[PDB]
């Protein structure tokens, strides 16, 4: 499963899934893996972080 910029997702944060949105996508050169800069919808920008796809779920 792939995710896109502005896609609504669920993202783990301290072992809990929270509604989030993907702000940016970037390819980690060394392992080719896609990493996503997620913003938690009900948290401050400070909580924004880079996460692998294994931490994300579709939200709809």
């Amino acid at each position: 499963v792939m995710f896109e910029v502005r896609q609504k997702v669920y993202a783990t944060l301290h072992e809990t899934f929270h509604a989030a949105i993907i702000q940016e996508v970037a390819h980690d050169a060394h392992t080719g893996q896609l990493l996503y800069y997620v913003h938690y919808v009900e948290q401050d920008s400070r909580m924004d972080r880079w996460l692998p796809g294994s931490a994300l779920r579709e939200r709809r």
